């Protein structure tokens, strides 16, 4: 999948110039049909802040002026079909209108559309055009991508490209080159942010805090969030840590997190506040960086779901679930720990023996029934006294080949507990 | 150390407005200023394109030009002197000349010249303000500084806050306010790269076959680099991978990669034609990412070589190190294996046994002889194998307490050879 972003500010205002781009050559006020012909995207996203908007009765109004000032450009510069509009809250003080509320919405806003576009299945090829952005909203844009790229690396190869032309001095310009300023293999990165405390999804920017106060206590979301929020963060641990059964055992509820980001989404529109008269829009409320984890979080559930299966969990699944998520040295604490209990269940298999519901320790033959933090993170989550192995009897024919597929790990209802407190601990100290 | 990183363009050209900023205001063309007085950072830089550059005698008059300009704009606005100024090769056509070369050298050269600036000792308190930046310029300088604060991270706490004035609007503008845009608390990131293929230190932008060929076989740090690059490869991945002993015993020189970087600095200086007739610079040579790579290293060497100590290796000097350099179940897993020899250790002590030059393997009471790379890594690289312990004879009194410092670790010459190839593709097993 190929997949176009550009950052566009007050796009009527650009002259007619000509670009040069990938050999070919092209005469018009954006560069976005040359790269489009040079690059043949799948998909093209164009992110523009709300500012430019004139219509001033509310804000459907003011999205409907500034849709149809873009489409009317697209149309006239022959963009194309296959494009998304993300128009970001942006502010300042203009001719036409006054925009208030956070810099950083424009962020959240654009983080949380553009985790609605990315393909969540399957390789990327990324393009980022910044040569007419406003500064704060393409720094914003190319943040907010690179943020869940790094998440998509984690399962799919990701390749990112951006790509700012010579700068335009108005009049005496004729023609103008689009340079490659950046070609990346994005490295994989698993979110590695707790979830906050629970003034930090929506904060007040201009509400009085009575009125915060009523709207944070009639909020389904901050009071399921408060409940899960620990076995969210022992999931997030999983993939930070290298934990597979964990990984497996905590995987979220997707319907649950697209609810959170939903009603929060929504919240943060609603306190959005037009004047027709003095033309002035006030964005009462502020997303906080709690909106932008569970954006995050719900984005990596997407891009590892099809690893999930029902329980119970196999030894050979635990090892193919750790070669997609892992790497380095944590991937190789994996194998030794999956391997020790392989080498033992196969001991077993070989005198027909198959122990179930066995503590892991009195598997492995221990007899120190302490749990420490140490040992749950330094063996992937497969510590002793925390794990129960059970084997469900076959026919052993080649016992190495086959102990894997029929040797099965759960955590005991206490050891999930202390797993989780000791996971979710250590995400917070980081 | 608050440092202050801003991003111009051409400040010739900008209008007298009004900013506010932290409960003040400021009257002029620029917001630096105002930054200036609510940050008070301990030091400013400045970043610009050399493309506003108007005298074409040479790169060093083009260069003075444009330094010139920027100091006598500091004295118009009063921001005063204790400032660099990185002027980046920039590109296009203008009507005073012309600029051509890779426009990824302004990363590079961003990358090298914040990699001089940014102190390598100590917490970082990093402002960057976006408002007046070229767009490419901004972009390329935030991923540099981003890059590098990463590193440092490893080490040091580093906090960062990016800021952009409202938009400027010509005739309707009364006065702008100065936005956060970012506050982050930097996570360490230490550098994952292997060092890339030869072709990839410099290329040729606008360099004929028979001058590139010839310059390449003619630079020394080509050569040596071919010869240490699996040793350097080792030491990334000690960091990477969570393997403190092997950190200690590939720490590179850093006198070496000063003169590579140099080296390779200066080649790329020297390939800048300049038409002072045409008013025509082009930069014949361009950076590669192992540019990039070789200076993101140094500066990790930088930032670590505080942990660096004489040859004989303590388990609690592989602690300490431990501790700072390592997050997660990689310090947890370190700790765990650190613990197993040095339990073993307090045993022996205990009994008056204190065994010098002993393979790991005996030492824990082991015996295959052959080196995995799975247990090289899964074992924080203290494989039985390629470990060689000493214990220091001493009267234990508390040896709980005492075992540790005693225990001495190091590679055997064979095995350390054998961890070098286990890291160094793994390394590259991951790019
Ligand atoms: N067809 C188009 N019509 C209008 N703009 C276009 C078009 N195509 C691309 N752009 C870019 O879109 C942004 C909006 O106009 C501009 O890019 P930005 O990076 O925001 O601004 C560059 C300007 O470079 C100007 N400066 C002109 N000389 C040079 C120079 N030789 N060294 C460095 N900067 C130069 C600067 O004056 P300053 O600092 O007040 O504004 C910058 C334009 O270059
Ligand atoms: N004292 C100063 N003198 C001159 N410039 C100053 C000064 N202080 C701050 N600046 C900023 O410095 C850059 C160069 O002048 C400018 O910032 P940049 O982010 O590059 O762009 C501003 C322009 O806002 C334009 N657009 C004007 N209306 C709106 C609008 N209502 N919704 C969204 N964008 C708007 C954008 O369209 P586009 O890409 O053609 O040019 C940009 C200025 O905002």
């Amino acid at each position: 999948m190929k997949l176009l972003v550009v950052s566009w500010g007050d796009f009527e205002r650009w002259k007619e110039t000509k670009y040069r781009f990938g050999g070919e050559t092209s005469v018009g006020p954006s560069t976005l049909p040359i790269l489009q012909k040079v690059i043949k995207p799948d998909w093209t996203v164009i992110v523009l802040s709300d500012t430019i908007g004139k219509d001033f009765s509310s804000v459907e109004t003011l999205r409907e002026d500034v849709r149809n000032r873009v489409m009317d450009f697209l149309d006239r510069i022959g963009a194309g079909r296959e494009v998304d509009v993300i128009i970001a809250p942006g502010i300042g003080e203009f001719t036409h209108g006054s925009f208030r509320g956070s810099a950083m919405d424009a962020y959240y806003y654009v983080l949380h559309a553009l985790s609605e576009i990315i393909p969540t299945k399957g390789d990327l090829e990324v393009h980022f055009d910044s040569t007419h952005g406003l500064n704060y909203v393409t720094l914003l844009t190319y943040r907010a991508l690179k943020d869940l790229l790094g998440i998509a690396a984690v399962m799919n190869t990701v390749t990112f490209y951006a790509y700012n032309s010579d700068p335009f001095v108005p009049k005496i310009t004729k023609e103008l080159n689009i340079n490659t300023i950046e070609t990346t293999m994005v490295k994989p990165t698993p979110l590695s942010e707790p979830l906050p405390g629970f003034d930090e999804y929506l904060c007040p920017y201009s509400m009085e805090r009575a009125e915060f106060v009523r709207l944070k206590g009639s909020l389904n979301t901050l009071k399921n969030l408060r409940k899960e929020k620990k076995k969210l963060e022992a999931w997030i641990g999983s993939l930070l840590f290298g934990l597979p059964l964990l990984f497996l055992e905590e995987f979220p509820d997707i319907g649950r997190l697209e609810s959170y980001i939903e009603e929060l989404a929504e919240t943060w529109g609603g306190a959005i506040a037009v004047n027709a008269e003095e033309k002035a829009v006030t964005r009462r409320l502020a997303f906080g960086s709690g909106f932008g984890t569970l954006v995050k979080l719900l984005f990596q559930a997407r891009i590892t779901r099809g690893l999930l299966v029902e329980e119970p969990y196999s030894i050979e699944k635990l090892y193919s679930v750790s070669d997609r998520l892992f790497r380095g040295s944590t991937l190789q604490r994996v194998r030794v720990e999956l391997g020790k209990i392989e080498d033992k269940a196969i001991k077993y298999a070989r005198k027909g023996a198959f122990p179930r519901d066995i503590p892991l320790r009195d598997f492995l033959g221990f007899d120190n029934r302490e749990v420490s933090p140490r040992n749950v993170l330094a063996a992937a989550g497969l510590e002793a006294n925390v794990v129960e192995v059970s084997m469900e009897a076959w026919e052993p024919k080649r016992p190495e080949e086959e102990a894997g597929r029929h040797t099965h790990l759960k955590y005991t209802p206490v050891g999930l507990k202390k797993v989780e407190d000791i996971v979710s601990r250590a995400l917070k100290e980081s």
